[PDB]
């Protein structure tokens, strides 16, 4: 047993980081409001952007596994976490939003820690 300035390639990186994304992306119908990045025009909501400073999504992320914009796996990581706290901040607890986002943060939350110990 062993509980885990380093340097990743972008194959290495989205071997490991892909599945946990793709995990996400099988969450149905949880994963369709965080696939595509929020259009407070589309939504009506021209307040979105006054609440959140940073916005993530899923297709952002699977982008940066893809071209290899992460170089540790904790940049990966703080982002999945952005998406989940923004939709925390913005939706009501009440909201079907705010509960896909919660079911999802728990499926992130049980699979991340076995493979951060991987790397
Ligand atoms: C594939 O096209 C998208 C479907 C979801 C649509 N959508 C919708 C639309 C409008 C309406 F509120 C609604 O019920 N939507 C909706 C549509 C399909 C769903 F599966 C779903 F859960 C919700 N609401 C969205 C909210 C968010 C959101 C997130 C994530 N964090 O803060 C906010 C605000 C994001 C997307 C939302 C936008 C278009």
């Amino acid at each position: 047993h062993h509980h885990h300035k380093k340097i990743f390639k972008p194959e290495e990186l989205r071997q490991a980081l892909m599945p946990t994304l793709e995990a996400l992306y099988r969450q149905d119908p949880e994963s369709l409001p965080f696939r595509q990045p929020v259009d407070p025009q589309l939504l009506g909501i021209p307040d979105y952007f006054d609440i959140v400073k940073n916005p993530m999504d899923l297709s952002t992320i699977k982008r940066k596994l893809d071209t290899g914009q992460y170089q540790e796996p904790w940049q990966y990581v703080d982002d999945v976490w952005l998406m989940f706290n923004n939709a925390w901040l913005y939706n009501r607890k009440t909201s079907r939003v705010y509960k896909f986002c919660s079911k999802l943060a728990e499926v992130f939350e049980q699979e991340i820690d076995p493979v951060m110990q991987s790397l």
